[PDB]
């Protein structure tokens, strides 16, 4: 996965990456 608002949490539009 790829983490687009760099919290260190994989949510959103980051589980389809
Ligand atoms: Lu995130």
């Amino acid at each position: 996965f790829i983490d687009t608002n760099n919290d260190g949490w994989i949510e959103g539009d980051e589980l389809l990456a």
